[PDB]
């Protein structure tokens, strides 16, 4: 009982923990399996991928390549329909027709066995027609065996009836295979578009009031949706809503002592109003809830909501449930830490005392959001609750509602951020914000959309509340332009946080990547109108970013992107495409200064023969130009940050 | 049901083909089992490799580290003992112990909580003592408990009660060791040293004959076994012993057509005077062979017999098994192609006919050969019969005499030697005749002993009669000296074919590998007592070099194998270290000039501070030497090859 088969398939690849785990995919994306594939002697070999629907029925014929020569490594494209857990095997075979053709090709013309080799090929193409299931398809092979038998032809043109395309045509369609080996199934994962593609928007509703209650309430801050969907975007994530402690309270700019009415962080959550179960008072109530999620969901937007598993000393789980924390000697529970950070408001949640008592309340909690129409969950801080919790949090929430995206707030070290994604999180912010340079950005992306995108899928999320970059405070507009160029184009998820489209830039210190004056511990008013008024916002380039992303597929996808060389360091070039869409983008990474440089397009990665021009439209000013594969360029920041391209047919 | 444990524990490595093939070692080596381990939060995680016997006894405590900051990554080094199949664990935890002492030394002299901090660390020595068993071991640790407490004593003198080193061991003899999670076993082959470790001599005993009857037989080839075992060797490979074929023997230097005395090629197996089973009757009987194996024995060597599955036209099989080769429509059987070499002297054995078959006849002929002393089998061209054909034979052999030692003759493509070596075959033929080089040969040993060593062991043969690199062409005896140093102390396992060491270096033609006049396809008389008179043989240093690894147990393991930098590309350096065995080796890799470079030591890899002297003895010339960081060296070709050093305490 041998572990490899006939002809030797290993290494089958996606692979996510050696196959205790699945890879992950969406409806309508792409993505390439892989097998190492040989066999023994100098024999031709083939590979085909066979995808299966969760009901066991097989996809397309998938034939394979061997991705590199002399490598025995091999590859083809498969694609995911229907949401559900899928099943991906590779076959591997003989190859006999390319073995023949190979040796007929030499042998024939040098008169060696010209008449043993005729005869094999008659026999192999009759051999090849038994399987063939049309009758025209059928009748053209046997007519090649017959001219390959017909000995009244000179050897040479007996041969070149079994090399005719047509020849080529019915056996494309249906090869003869020999010795069929098969690796053992590995498990996909199927979920709806939204847990790989998609525009997210950050903001807080209690910062949406009036002059005369500004405190925002869910029936003011309802009428900030028109703004966010009208920038095209398709998920509105809000910060915890439910009602803030008042012990420990955190005062304006992270000061550890409020005041009469410093509102404290929204992350500080518990009070006797309630708990992760119930609305803020100021707010409004679970009906002023529905009626916000309802006028989200008329204009297209999708509600996240943050659950935070932690409490404020003021939590009624804090005397319902003492077991769930961590009591020193004397009785007191530390205050969260993610140091060098301090969270003095906040307890952390104690995991091994009563882990069925948290599972059971998560869930709880959970279904009740979504027994309210919540089906997105941006789950704070991830890392510091166990792996296995959040395993078995996301299993019993998708064994019942698979829709339900979990996205991974984890800024943390490698290993936890892949762990969390490949036990379940749907997504996983990523470190964006820190690759600023063309070089870390190539490095980053490469990786993510390399072998991580079977088990992560990238949110850049290009500012948070807690992150303001050294790159956005001294690049000023010209930065916030080009990172959202960025961001909206090297994910298909991608985000911002209110006040980024007014390139809102002031650290708390410098040396900081916090925000002056931040909004956790204050409302922020904001005049959009003015704002738009005066052009000072970018948000008419943010809601055009994200017209190009809905018009353009390659762009709704991650795994198919390559970066082109140009001859300026802070100059970067790429492209991205999904069948006949070609995107193509080429961004100045200086926001201070002019760059021309030489974009040196890898022209067969595109699809294009090295000498040809390339009729592309820049999506964000409507020109067209035409290109090759060198292309000048000169990006004057303030006026064009980027050119975002589509080929043209 | 979850698949993450309390504390993770991912990716254990050394891992072959995702579990399903155990990873190799021989008794008595050293190698590293790592895994991914990590928790939530921000608390101290340890863990510790649980090796496993054959019967289930587990092996001392093997506590790991971490590899490198911020990696995750954790390694600890493990030996294996009796040959069979072992299996190893790794366990993490949380290390609460390491946690506290750490917030104890910041926290206590800045006298912050002292009366808390102290506290918590009597509670949770307390809980170390609730594990040990012993009275005394227990008031050790409930001392250092009680003066933890002891509210009468400064603050600074109850923190060091529990930091003696008196208490350091009763915890690292018993650790207190929180969540204890573990991998799933994975599986681990020990074999007999000689598969790691051993000098191989190839020749063959017709060679060895008297003047009226020049083809030897085995009773005239046994005088030539002193000569080898004194030589240091420990195997010795004869090729084919078998009848024959006559059906398109080669004549000599390798001529399509014979004459009437050609021997032809022994690989030419098979006549109606036997095949696989029996002995050529020019070498005598099988009792002669048995006379052979039986003085080989008392020599101190191993006798290791070709085995070629393959036959010459006149092999019995041709008739008595048809379906065990591949025939044309007319009946005839193509010869044997590698190309572009053309073997049509024989047929290849054709497999999907009747495996079953071609597997019960292999196994019964080499359990024929087993039956008579032979426990070493070199596998000529093994990669021409299917990968899991060797897999079930391997199997079967060893399934009954486990110590029968498998090499695999596989020069082709990485993927092919990889899964052979995966698949059973203790050692591996290699590139390294084709690597020569500073920056191939680094590169190769790079790759052969890092990840490569948990599945392949390597046999560095420098010439066989098929390959007679370039290399030894043009650099004459200078280069033959190099590769034996080189061969002969960068693995475990090196050989020789002879003639080697008559430095033979004349080629087929200008751009040929193989030998002019090959002893392939001709007797090759040699006059070993002139050329030792005459001084034209290195055999001296190939002795010299094999007591050097026999005295030198870090020349005798393959894995621990470091590269030092120096500043003349022809000047290469390296070290290897088993125990307190360091030896450390610079050759020169020019053939022709006399090189002199600067040889900067990595003092860390020998065990040493950048400042220490290192007293070395070159093993060639006993000239003893004061090393240090930086060393200047001068190398003669002709003279010095090399310095092969050892250390001294
Ligand atoms: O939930 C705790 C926390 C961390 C998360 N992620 C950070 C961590 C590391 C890298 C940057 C992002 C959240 O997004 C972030 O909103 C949150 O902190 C905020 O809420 C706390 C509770 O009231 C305050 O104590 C604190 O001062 C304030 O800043
Ligand atoms: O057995 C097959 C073969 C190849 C092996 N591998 C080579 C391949 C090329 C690269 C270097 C190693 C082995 O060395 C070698 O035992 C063998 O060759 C010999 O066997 C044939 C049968 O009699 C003769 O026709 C031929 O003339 C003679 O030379």
């Amino acid at each position: 009982p041998t572990v490899v088969g006939r002809i030797p398939v290993l290494d089958v690849r996606p692979v996510v923990q050696r196959g205790r785990r699945p890879a992950k995919a969406v409806t309508g994306e792409s993505f390439e399996v892989s097998a190492t594939v040989f066999r023994e002697g100098h024999d031709a070999v083939g590979a085909n991928v066979v995808l299966r629907d969760p009901r066991g029925r097989p996809g397309p014929w998938t034939p394979m390549r061997e991705l590199a020569p002399g490598t025995d490594r091999w590859g083809a494209t498969v694609t995911a329909g229907e949401t559900g857990t899928w099943s991906y095997t590779v076959e591997a075979w003989g190859d006999p027709v390319t073995t023949w053709r190979h040796h007929a090709r030499i042998k024939i013309p040098a008169g060696l066995d010209t008449d043993l080799v005729l005869e094999e090929g008659a026999r192999l193409y009759e051999r090849a027609a038994a399987d063939v299931p049309g009758r025209e398809d059928r009748r053209e092979l046997l007519a090649a065996v017959d001219a390959l038998r017909d000995e009244s032809r000179p050897a040479a043109s007996r041969l070149a009836a079994a090399l005719t395309p047509q020849v080529d045509a019915v056996l494309a369609r249906h090869p003869l295979r020999d010795l069929v080996t098969s690796s053992d199934p590995l498990p996909l994962l199927v979920e709806r578009e939204r847990a790989l593609y998609g525009a997210w928007y950050e903001f807080f509703p209690r910062s949406e009031g009036t002059p005369h209650t500004p405190h925002g309430t869910f029936r003011t801050a309802a009428r900030r949706l028109p703004a966010i969907a009208a920038m095209g975007f398709d998920v509105v994530y809000l910060p915890p809503i439910h009602p803030i402690g008042t012990t420990h309270r955190k005062g304006r700019n992270n000061t550890l002592s409020a005041t009469g009415d410093d509102v404290g962080s929204p992350w500080a959550i518990g009070s006797p109003e309630g708990g992760h179960d119930s609305i803020h008072p100021a707010l409004g109530t679970l009906d002023d809830f529905d009626h916000f999620v309802t006028e989200a969901g008329k204009l297209g937007l999708e509600i996240a909501l943050d659950f935070a598993l932690q409490c404020s000393p003021d939590h009624p789980w804090v005397h319902k449930h003492p077991e769930w924390f961590h009591h020193r000697p004397d009785g007191t529970i530390a205050h969260a830490e993610n140091p060098p950070k301090k969270y003095q408001d906040i307890y952390p949640i104690a995991f091994d005392a009563d882990p069925d008592g948290l599972a059971t309340e998560t869930v709880r909690i959970l279904r009740h959001w979504m027994d309210h129409g919540v089906r997105i969950f941006r789950v704070d801080n991830p890392h510091t609750k166990p792996v296995a919790f959040w395993e078995r949090v996301i299993a019993d929430i998708n064994g019942t509602d698979p829709d339900v995206i979990f996205l991974a707030e984890a800024f943390t070290r490698p290993a936890m951020m892949a762990t969390l994604a490949q036990i379940g999180f749907q997504q996983s912010y990523t470190y964006f914000t820190w690759r600023n340079t063309k070089q870390e950005l190539t490095e980053y992306l490469t990786e993510l959309s390399g072998e991580a995108a079977s088990y992560m899928r990238p949110n850049f999320f290009a500012n948070t509340p807690d992150i303001l970059h050294a790159y956005l405070q001294h690049g000023g507009r010209p930065a916030f332009e080009v990172r959202a160029v960025l961001a909206a184009t090297l994910s298909p998820t991608w985000g911002i946080y209110s006040g980024y489209e007014l390139c809102e830039n002031t650290p708390l210190r410098e040396g900081s990547e916090e925000y002056l004056d931040s909004e956790k511990y204050q409302l922020k008013p904001r005049d959009w109108t003015r704002a738009a008024r005066e052009g000072t916002t970018i948000a008419p380039l943010v809601t055009r970013l994200n017209t190009i992303r809905r018009e353009n597929p390659a762009l709704r996808q991650l795994r198919d992107l390559h970066f082109h060389p140009t001859d300026k360091e802070e100059v970067i070039a790429y492209s991205k495409r999904q069948g006949s869409n070609t995107v193509l983008v080429v961004v100045n990474l200086d926001p201070r200064h002019t760059q021309e440089a030489t974009v040196s397009l890898d022209m067969p990665q595109l699809g294009l023969d090295w000498h040809e021009s390339v009729p592309v439209r820049d999506e964000l000013t409507g020109e067209t130009y035409h290109w090759g594969r060198a292309n000048y360029v000169r990006l004057e920041p303030g006026r064009t940050p980027a050119h975002v391209c589509t080929v043209l047919r």
